[PDB]
């Protein structure tokens, strides 16, 4: 499709099921480590992906702590508009 893939995760018994990684002196965090049978799995997240978005926010800009701590105080379930690095770029 031409949209973002938009994936919506509940969070489960052992959380989301994901990774969040950030660059060494560069923006941009990104997917790894989606485990199998999770809800981040289930939802369509995948590994290698850049998160542009939680919960209808750009999160482009913020600092790997500012993506986190948005992920976290939502209540349980959040929506992560991502795209993939290889085919898209921010300008
Ligand atoms: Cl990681
Ligand atoms: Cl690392
Ligand atoms: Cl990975």
């Amino acid at each position: 499709g031409m949209l973002p893939r938009l994936c919506c995760l509940e969070k489960g018994p052992n959380g989301y099921g994901f990774h969040l990684h950030g660059e060494k002196g560069k923006l941009g965090q990104y997917i790894r480590l989606v485990e199998p049978g999770s809800p981040a799995e289930k939802a369509g997240l995948l590994a290698g992906d850049r998160l542009v978005e939680v919960n209808g926010e750009n999160v482009e800009k913020e600092t790997h702590q500012q993506v986190v701590s948005r992920i976290r105080a939502a209540l349980n379930a959040v929506r992560l508009l991502v795209v993939d690095p290889e085919t898209s770029t921010t300008l």
